[PDB]
């Protein structure tokens, strides 16, 4: 398992945490408990500048973890709800698809590698532009956020 639910007290899924490159990562804005006995007990380092927090995965979950890539050429990508378009510096999905609870979900290329983590989105034009976290070829973290983004 490399994707885990983040839940509130009533067991409602409010976001997601993911296992990637030796770390468990989740949007900082999602205040809930990761639905896993070990992951919910780890010490997380916060990074409010990129709306995220992480902890080191136990060595045994490392094999199960997602791989990340800075390679995100223009085109179409994959995510839980279908296709995600990457065009003109923007990841977009159809209107009426994403919403609260989808933060923490990865966007993946066809090889299954993660190219971005969803934080929220904003309706722009006839579609919805996504606020996301990525890392460039230099390993630099980048949070890209459309104006009037709603946290998911």
């Amino acid at each position: 398992m490399r994707l885990f639910d983040v839940k509130n007290e009533d067991g409602d899924v409010i976001g997601h945490a993911l296992a990637m490159e030796g770390k468990v990562m989740k949007p900082l804005h999602v205040k809930g408990t990761i639905d896993h006995p070990v992951l919910s007990k780890l010490k997380f380092t916060k990074s409010s500048a990129y709306d995220m927090e992480f902890a080191q995965l136990p060595v045994n979950m490392r094999s199960e973890a997602f791989t990340y890539t800075s390679e995100h050429p223009e085109g179409f990508y994959n995510w839980h709800h279908g296709a995600v378009q990457y065009s003109g510096g923007r990841f977009t999905i159809p209107r009426g698809v994403g919403g609260r609870g989808d933060s923490g979900r990865p966007i993946m290329d066809n090889s299954g590698r993660v190219v971005a983590i969803v934080l929220g989105g904003a309706d722009e034009g006839t579609r919805t532009a996504l606020s996301v976290v990525t890392w460039n070829s230099k390993g630099k973290t980048i949070k890209t956020t459309p104006e009037g983004t709603e946290e998911w």
